[PDB]
């Protein structure tokens, strides 16, 4: 009669909370989805070994089209867990799954875990200064989406930071790198000429948040566009004007050039 | 010979990540602060029991003025952990403590935990639609903070949601309720008269996120301003223009007036 939405956290199998682990261990059935994102620092086998339960993976179609006939039926007479990378319901489509549960007469509870949304606090950028977020999508065929560029423009003009999620082909385990994202933004800039993203733009790259050894780098596009930030996943941030404390953290912790203390504050 | 900043999560001792627990258990010294937020579902005793170590609680003064005299000295010859509610670097100034660690020759690591900043996803509002955040602070003497009002205005004009952290005076055991925040906002409205926050404004309240049964309520200020949302901590959200699915969730899960389903596109 109960369905638990449980977050797996940021990077590996230990990023789930103690609460989520203990609840998952007591569930009769455990499902999981790895299409909204992946857990790059672990494997399905390691997660399964930690929880001590067989884990049934669901595709985007299984969930979006058949959640009510795959998961809910079992939840009607058993304790069922639905694991998701990060924090449950951060992904935009997951919230409605609670409505499906309600419709089916199934109780649902959410067990939170760290999300990249809050983990960006490790960049030293003040969380309250982040504005609207966006996702950088790979262009394809005759389609060249650029809404993420407009998001940066609108945030930056108001002195806010912009968190940019990078494209991912979960099923193929293919990640867009911060380097590719910078190249794309420069390309969009050459097209719109809004003066939003250039070689002189200060950016921050956060790779493998959640790991004990994440890569945190800050600097100008001209210098970082060909830098190796390590293995995925990568997150790109275009900060707005910086509070001196933010700049000092970027210099001392993220290796940013001293120049940001006079140019970006 | 290391310093760990470890988050404890949203509500109780089990909101810590498995990673954070296993590391904290092996540290030589464990310090913590409980003034940046309120963990309403646990006690120092229960946390100490889970980690199996004595926890030295520090005051805001101990940290801000003497972190390098109380904590860092030990981290030079031992493994030390500094625990905090939620995520250690979200809506705190703890990021700067990493600079103090460096300058003192101490390597530091960050272990994330569930944060209210991303937990608001449970309200059904799209996380990417949240704009700049703000804090509603208690007026003191002749000083009456009002900056949070302008934040709501700025976000709303862009169709973005506004997350409002509520004030906390840990030493006085005072935790601002969503009710007190709404009252303060109505007073600022009468002053600036910008039509930003009125009795007809739709708001969302999330209380005790992290618990299994948090209070999630949506409705007009005139109806919610005197409603009992249970014990603290509370967070207040002022949504911007709603997507249909957001409205459906607010109605189905947060008990909002069904009239909001009729979005004015
Ligand atoms: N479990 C919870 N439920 C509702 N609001 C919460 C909360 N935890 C924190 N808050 C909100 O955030 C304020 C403290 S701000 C510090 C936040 C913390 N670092 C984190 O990551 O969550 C509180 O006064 C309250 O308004």
């Amino acid at each position: 009669m109960v369905l638990y939405f449980i977050g797996l956290g940021l990077y590996d199998e230990r990023d789930i909370t103690v609460k989520g682990l203990e609840i998952a261990k007591k569930c009769d059935y455990v499902f999981a989805e790895f299409y909204t994102s992946l857990m790059a620092g672990t494997t399905l086998g390691r997660i399964q070994k930690l929880i001590g339960k067989e884990i049934r993976v669901l595709s985007r179609e299984d969930v979006e089209l058949n959640f009510e006939n795959i998961v809910l039926p079992l939840a009607k007479e058993n304790d069922v867990a639905f694991l998701t990378p990060g924090d449950p319901l951060v992904a935009t489509t997951h919230a409605e799954l609670r409505i499906r549960a309600k419709r089916a007469g199934v109780e649902s509870y959410v067990i939170h875990a760290p999300s990249i949304y809050s983990a960006v606090g490790i960049t030293g950028l003040h969380i309250y200064k982040f504005g609207k977020s966006a996702t950088v999508a790979y262009p394809e065929g005759n389609w060249f989406p650029t809404s993420y560029y407009d998001v940066i423009k609108e945030n930056a003009e108001r002195g806010l930071h912009t968190l940019l999620f990078l494209d991912i082909k979960a099923e193929k385990a293919m990640y867009m790198t911060a380097n590719e994202a910078m190249e794309l933004l420069l390309k969009v800039e050459d097209m719109k000429k809004g003066g939003v993203f250039t070689d002189d733009t200060l950016v921050v790259v956060l790779a493998r948040a959640g790991s004990l050894n994440p890569t945190i780098r800050a600097g100008y596009v001209k210098d970082l566009i060909r830098e190796d930030f390590g293995d995925p996943p990568h997150i790109l941030i275009v900060p707005g004007k910086l509070h001196i404390v933010e700049a000092e953290y970027l210099v001392e912790i993220a290796g940013a050039p001293r120049e940001i203390l006079r140019v970006n504050v």
